[PDB]
């Protein structure tokens, strides 16, 4: 099947971010996370925390456009009610 990814970005007041299998369930709802998924790419931000994982991520996603060149297609948000849209959990979910 695709090849997914499950980066993740956060750590309440010790912000940590690094690379992660794939995890619907144990995902981490506030805090910014990135699923790469061939040409797309969500990054869940999770808006119960913004500074940490923003800077942090930002980080890793400012990175990752300079790899793909912005050739694939990202979806960046730090949201946390309606944190679970079907599109993106049925992607690394279902």
């Amino acid at each position: 099947e695709y090849k997914p990814r499950l980066l993740h970005i956060s750590g309440d007041k010790n912000a940590k971010v690094a690379e992660v299998p794939l995890a619907t369930s144990s995902l981490n709802s506030g805090d910014c996370f990135l699923l790469d998924a061939g040409l797309t790419i969500y990054q869940f931000n999770g808006s119960k925390s913004s500074p940490q994982e923003k800077n942090k991520a930002a980080e890793v996603a400012r990175a990752i456009d300079a790899e793909r060149k912005g050739l694939p297609k990202v979806e960046v948000f730090c949201e946390t009610d309606s944190d679970i849209p079907a599109e993106f959990w049925k992607l690394l979910g279902g």
